[PDB]
């Protein structure tokens, strides 16, 4: 709603695995301000693959060890692993070259979920000399 989303969050591109082929795959995953999540097959989002909520949708998200039923792909390690669930009831598998980006999804998306934004009247005001 609120005529769409304006501003991202994140982008970068994370490991998702599969399901009728079981294998992890490139996909590029941006946040937007609405507290919304799309991910796109690549940074261009020109064919928009689905869209899930953020805001007060992520019931949990596991990272590392934390992962149950998920395995790291080719060359990647278990420090890497992350799943995020849905207040809907389905997950998103997805997997973090290294635990560093892992924890950054986890803890952007975390607080999307339950932090709500000014979104409504703001100004790119800024430096000027400089």
């Amino acid at each position: 709603g609120s005529s769409g989303s304006s501003g991202l969050v994140r982008g970068g591109w994370l490991w998702r695995q599969s399901s009728i082929l079981r294998r992890w795959k490139r996909n590029w995953f941006a946040l937007w301000l609405d507290g919304t999540l799309g991910y796109y097959h690549d940074e261009t989002a020109q064919d928009e693959e689905d869209r899930v909520v953020i805001h007060f949708n992520v019931r949990d998200i596991k990272v590392g060890q934390e992962c149950q039923d998920v395995q790291p792909p080719e060359g990647r390690s278990r420090d890497g692993l992350l799943t995020v669930n849905l207040r809907e009831g389905s997950r998103l598998h997805l997997c973090a070259e290294t635990r560093d980006d892992a924890i950054a999804w986890k803890t952007a998306l975390m607080e999307a979920n339950s932090t709500p934004a000014p979104a409504g009247a703001t100004v790119p005001s800024g430096p000027s000399s400089g």
